[PDB]
């Protein structure tokens, strides 16, 4: 069974599973680089397990955990966060702890370096901030306890933005959002594109990775 089919197949399952867990900590780092330190990355760099670089290809800084805690492979399921393009460095400090936290469910994730930007508006004026998420289990299943650390992680980087005073920014129109997610928003890179639409939208609301994030 494929991660999507083993999510629609034991969606409601799943869904009360996830209702029944406490909240999810996350020791926040301390020792982390601020905006300007992940500029500094280069061709390698470690922090907090986290390989980092920004050597030059695209226009993001790259972080990877060394030792992964998620075993499946890869299905499609990532995150974009949106703020104001100028409040970049400040929602990167704000966010920080949590990116390089032990605890964190997300093993890659990556930031636009705003020196590298040319006319890439959707990065730039919105989705800075990039976090990949994949099933836990080495079978490529999701466990009820992995989506319920990953909808309390991406509920906790919400938290920390508007703690934090931090302005939404442009929200892609590929993604799809709750009204209550102010800055995060959602896409299945394997069932859609980079170019938004309404057709894609409704598509991806039936996401059931979606919807267990959201309902």
């Amino acid at each position: 069974p494929s991660t999507n089919k083993h999510l629609k197949n034991n969606f409601n399952s799943l869904h009360n599973q996830m209702r029944k867990m406490p909240v999810s900590h996350f020791k926040e780092a301390l020792d982390v680089p601020d905006y300007s330190g992940m500029r500094q990355s280069g061709f390698f760099a470690m922090s907090q397990g986290f390989q980092l670089n920004n050597h030059g290809y695209d226009v993001f800084i790259h972080a990877r955990r060394e030792s992964p805690q998620s075993q499946g492979k890869f299905a499609g399921d990532k995150f974009h966060i949106s703020v104001l393009r100028d409040m970049v460095p400040q929602a990167f400090q704000a966010l920080s702890g949590l990116l390089f936290s032990e605890d964190s469910p997300v093993d890659k994730w990556k930031v636009t370096d705003m020196e590298k930007v040319v006319q890439q508006a959707r990065v730039s004026l919105g989705a800075q901030f990039t976090l990949y998420i994949k099933p836990d289990q080495e079978n490529s299943q999701y466990s009820a306890s992995f989506l319920h650390k990953t909808r309390q992680f991406i509920e906790c980087l919400e938290s920390r933005l508007s703690e934090n005073g931090v302005i939404s920014g442009q929200c892609p129109e590929s993604d799809v959002h709750p009204e209550n997610w102010k800055y995060l928003s959602y896409r299945n890179e394997l069932r859609s594109g980079r170019d938004g639409g309404e057709m894609q939208r409704q598509a991806l609301r039936e996401e059931p990775f979606y919807r267990l994030m959201t309902e």
